[PDB]
């Protein structure tokens, strides 16, 4: 099966999908994020961050407090399973992670930690 997905964030706060499926036979998985908007990352930055559902709000809140220079992620945040850099217009970044970090039946969320963005810039990730 395919073990990658292409995700975009633009000059609005929604990703172009709200649900990612990771096939259970995949051993790694890659997310390729890009930003087809015109605004720079300090104004309309997006990252793609994966945590358990339970951990999402903490990661978002602590990430906002960490600021732009930390890509809006608390340093040494063990709650983050995988993530990309924060990108702006014209940029791109990919993350590959081990599917051994995921289990069937567990509830995962992906989201952007740029301030305010998680309200609309979030979705589920499911191993199946
Ligand atoms: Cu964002
Ligand atoms: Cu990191």
């Amino acid at each position: 099966a395919e073990c990658s997905v292409d995700i975009q964030g633009n000059d609005q706060m929604q990703f172009n999908t709200n649900a990612i499926t990771v096939d259970k036979s995949c051993k790694q998985f890659t997310v390729n994020l890009s930003h087809p908007g015109n605004l720079p990352k300090n104004v309309m930055g997006h990252n793609w961050v994966l945590s358990t559902a339970a951990d999402m709000q903490g990661v978002v809140t602590d990430g906002m407090a960490s600021g732009l220079d930390k890509d809006y992620l608390k340093p040494d945040d063990s709650r983050v399973i995988a993530h990309t850099k924060l990108i702006g217009s014209g940029e791109k970044d990919s993350v590959t992670f081990d599917v051994s970090k995921l289990k069937e039946g567990e509830q995962y969320m992906f989201f952007c930690t740029f301030p305010g963005h998680s309200a609309l810039g979030k979705g589920t990730l499911t191993l199946k």
